């Protein structure tokens, strides 16, 4: 497999205008006439090159005359001899019941659908199967009436009609060009929830979502949350709806979340079904973020797209952005980015110090589909809040109204919307740019000086990022750096310099920097990197007292719990050095002390207290260290919850008691009392044995919401308490029917700190309710392991490593982009123990030796291995 580089992007020799499909669909054998208005732009003597996998080629005409003058080669057709304006028509045969990679056309239950992004759509039918190509599209589908009900695709229905032997048709016309990734297509038997929304200038659009029979009662949240995406769009960003009709289809067998297809969306059902007893706040609030980012994907990635795959953030990022930005404002905005700022620290960041780390904006790729990642959309995300923050709201709005004006109906670039942003605010985001090319995390290094004799502050600020596996230079950021300096009675001091008030957000841009202020009159509290206001380590020499006095007195919930989170870093360090060198947890007074006073202070937003109350993850934890302890980390993690537990006691039955709710609402100030009464029972879970078993029973059993009962049923296992078995066996027998319901209890076994976890997910690949033909329970059972469960995962004996090496010989074959998902833990090597790194390494040698080695995972391998 072959290394694609940015460098290298060229104009096309040609373009597509207008393709009109025509499927003659069956499971094992469609057939896909596709007809092209084709003009060439590039030299008068350069050959048509489509791009073409796994098609069965019957014909080839160039305006109705046989073509002679071709030739097939790998992964194209080559055309030549071309005019400079014709019509070719392509007939082709594809198979999507043996479509087990689920690109391209594919079968997903009784229904057939389509995933065409990135280049899934070269698996239908032979086509320019690049973004930059936008072509309008009209699409006839041909199938059996009683299999195939409802036939959609893209936009309006035009035309249908009636066959002899049990078919009909449907051809549908979508008048925006589009890149083919954005072509849709579902077959099926459905049940649809019919609504509609009024945009503000009165253009009435049908909503419809698609669901399997019976699933009627799990999607008005759905429903819901997209009428509140379309109102957001239009009250944040003025943006509305441009066409007729808005189609979701809820599908079981989907690699990705969801797909945001020009006026139909295809959906993993995991992002759409939900009823009170199946689905928990966690999830209604992920439906609401994942049909809010596709909505938005309308704007930012289909009216302008993007060039190139490089430029996959330009989208991602600033879709990413909006759902979190329409989260934020309908729900806790702090519990949304503390949330955010938990995935960049544990999962990001931790990306960017392994073999696979890439800039925002890649410069090489051999597979594309390993570049959805979290650097793509979550730090692409952090970059686009980085410009927000340096030009403030109105004229970020005045650089997405420019980048409208200019780009709105073609394949734009990163740099283009970041030229849009600088031209319409007037900052210089020159600089700025380097956070699209540069990969790593900076650590930002902060020194401190108060001088009484002058009361002035200094800021001592210096930045670098160590070098990456990809790239060797390593130049300073334009670091955005917010800070915030309270008094002793926690008063925030204003800041100036030499009479003139000097804007809180510094603009840490070179190595090293000096920032002085004026009129100190106490010497300050520092809060640093205000709102995370750059996706930086922060390296400061905090007191335990600094932190708790943040704590207390910072004036953004966002900062208490950020204090909280380094206070914890410091004990977390502390005791996994003390569990390597066989000693008990060690934790001082004072700190269980602060977080009694989170429990006890009754003017804390619960939703705030929650999140303090909630503990860093393995992964978080894991992110503190250079040289990574999986089973200290999970063994100090367990007895610094033991140890508050026990301190605490009294306080968290307090806190549980009293946040008790009859009502069961999806509404955010009882999600937010509801987080914070679980979070306690966490705890409570880890006290006396016979009384926590007696609470979390009688939580899962009296639960009228499945919030509840799987906070309960998780804090059984976690603490391995009595009533596991018991509780884990009464959900198994009520709900193993349904899959999605299900994947929580894989989890919940994929995760056990019990000793017999391997042997016990060995098991469960042959329940009832698991199948290796679905990603979804991959992810929920064999992914939690690996990726989750990172002590069982790194257990001394190997046995984790010859697990994911049998799974990922099944499925390089069965669906390698799962499998590259799946393999993400083991390219992690180089910052495990010698011993550990030996296995890891033999586990890759093994996977790279595999007859029909994905590309997808020989990308990763070889990294890896280097
Ligand atoms: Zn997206």
């Amino acid at each position: 497999p072959q290394a694609k580089y940015r460098h290298d992007y060229r104009a096309p020799d040609y373009q597509i205008t207008d393709i009109d499909l025509t499927f003659d669909l069956d499971a094992q054998k469609t057939v896909v006439t596709a007809v092209s208005q084709a003009v060439r732009h590039g030299a008068s003597d350069a050959p048509l090159r489509l791009n073409g996998e796994d098609l069965k080629l019957v014909s080839v005409h160039i305006n109705d005359e046989p073509w002679t003058a071709w030739k097939e080669e790998e992964g194209a057709l080559v055309i030549s001899n071309l005019p400079e304006r014709f019509t070719l028509k392509i007939i082709n045969e594809i198979s999507p019941a043996a479509n087990t990679a689920l690109e391209g056309l594919y079968q997903s239950g009784d229904a057939l659908c389509t995933q065409c992004e990135a280049e899934g759509f070269r698996h239908i039918t032979y086509y320019l199967d690049r973004p930059d190509v936008l072509a309008r599209f009209t699409t006839k589908i041909i199938a059996d009436k009683i299999k195939y009900p409802f036939l959609l695709s893209n936009g309006n229905r035009v035309a249908q009609g009636e066959l002899e032997n049990g078919r009909h048709w449907v051809q549908w016309q979508d008048p925006f060009p589009k890149p083919c990734y954005l072509f849709a297509l579902v077959a099926g038997d459905f049940d649809v929830l019919r609504d509609t929304f009024t945009t503000r200038s009165g253009r009435e659009v049908a909503l419809e979502l698609y669901v399997d029979r019976g699933n009627l009662d799990r999607a008005p949240w759905a429903m819901t949350s997209l009428k509140n995406s379309m109102k957001w769009d239009e009250e944040r960003f003025g943006l509305e709806y441009d066409l007729d009709i808005y189609m979701i289809v809820a599908v079981d067998f989907f690699n990705m979340g969801a797909m945001e297809n020009k006026g139909l969306n295809i959906f993993n059902s995991k992002y759409v079904l939900a009823r009170t007893d199946t689905a928990t706040d966690k999830d209604y609030l992920d439906i609401e973020r994942v049909i809010g980012h596709e909505y938005f994907h309308n704007w930012t990635g289909n009216r302008v797209t993007c060039r190139d795959w490089f430029q996959l953030s330009l989208k991602e990022g600033l879709t990413v952005f909006r759902d979190q930005e329409f989260s934020s404002d309908l729900g806790s905005r702090a519990v949304n980015r503390i949330n955010n700022v938990r995935t960049m620290r544990g999962l990001q960041f931790a990306e960017d110090a392994s073999p696979m780390a890439h800039p925002i904006r890649p410069d090489m790729v051999i597979e594309m589909n390993n570049f959805y990642t979290l650097t793509v959309y979550e730090k692409g995300a952090e970059v686009i809040r980085m410009i927000h923050t340096l030009l403030g709201e109105e004229n970020f709005q005045k650089g997405m109204q420019l980048y409208f004006e200019r780009h709105d109906g073609s394949a734009a670039t990163c740099d283009d919307f970041v030229q849009a942003m600088e031209d319409a605010s007037n900052v210089d985001l020159s600089h700025f740019r380097r956070w699209y090319s540069q990969s790593g995390t900076p650590i930002v290094t902060v020194k401190d000086d108060y001088n009484p004799e002058t009361e002035q502050y200094t800021l001592t600020i210096s930045q670098r990022t160590p070098a990456t596996p990809d790239q060797a230079e390593k130049q300073p950021l334009h670091i955005p750096f917010a800070i915030e300096l309270y008094d002793n009675e926690g008063k925030v001091i204003p800041l100036q310099k030499g009479g003139h008030p000097v804007n809180s957000v510094l603009n840490v841009t070179q190595a090293e920097q000096t920032f002085v202020f004026d009129n100190v009159y106490f010497q300050p509290v520092p809060a640093l990197l205000c709102e995370f206001s750059a996706p930086v380590k922060l390296e400061y020499k905090w007191s335990d007292q600094q932190l708790t006095f943040l704590m207390r007195h910072a004036r953004n919930d966002f900062s208490r719990w950020d204090a909280a989170q380094s206070l914890l870093a410091t004990y977390i360090k502390l005791n996994v050095a003390r569990h390597q060198q066989g000693q008990p947890l060690s934790l001082p007074v004072h700190v269980a002390d602060a977080f009694r006073a989170v429990l006890l202070d009754e003017k804390i937003d619960p939703a705030l207290a929650a999140e303090i109350l909630t503990l860093p993850s393995v992964n978080e934890m894991a992110e503190l260290f250079d040289i990574i302890d999986p089973i200290a980390i999970a063994e100090v993690r367990e007895a610094l919850t033991r140890t508050l537990a026990t301190e605490l006691a009294d306080e968290l039955l307090a806190i549980y008691n009293a946040n008790y709710q009859s009502e069961y609402r999806v509404e955010h100030e009882d999600i937010a009392k509801r987080t914070l009464r679980n979070a306690c029972l966490r705890f409570l879970a880890f006290g006396e044995t016979h009384l926590a078993d007696v609470l979390v029973s009688k939580q899962f059993h009296e639960a009228n919401n499945m919030t509840d009962a799987l906070a309960a049923l998780s804090a059984a296992v976690a603490a391995q308490l009595p009533c596991r078995d018991a509780l884990m066996q009464e959900y198994d027998d009520k709900w193993h029917q349904n899959g999605l319901v299900m994947d929580k209890w894989f989890i919940l076994q994929a995760t056990s700190p019990a000793a017999n976890v391997l042997e016990t997910v060995r098991g469960l690949l042959q329940h009832r309710s698991f199948t290796m033909s679905n990603p979804n329970r991959i992810r929920s059972l064999i992914g939690a392991f690996a990726g989750s469960n990172p002590a069982a995962f790194h257990a001394e004996d190997g046995s984790g490593y010859l697990f994911l090496v049998e799974m990922l010989t099944d499925l390089n074959s069965r669906n390698p982009q799962v499998a590259s998902r799946l393999i993400e833990p083991l390219i992690r090597l180089k910052r495990y123990d010698a011993k550990r790194q030996e296995k890891m390494r033999a586990a890759l040698e093994q996977l790279k030796g595999l007859e029909n080695l994905s590309g997808d995972l020989y990308e990763k391998i070889t990294k890896a291995l280097a």
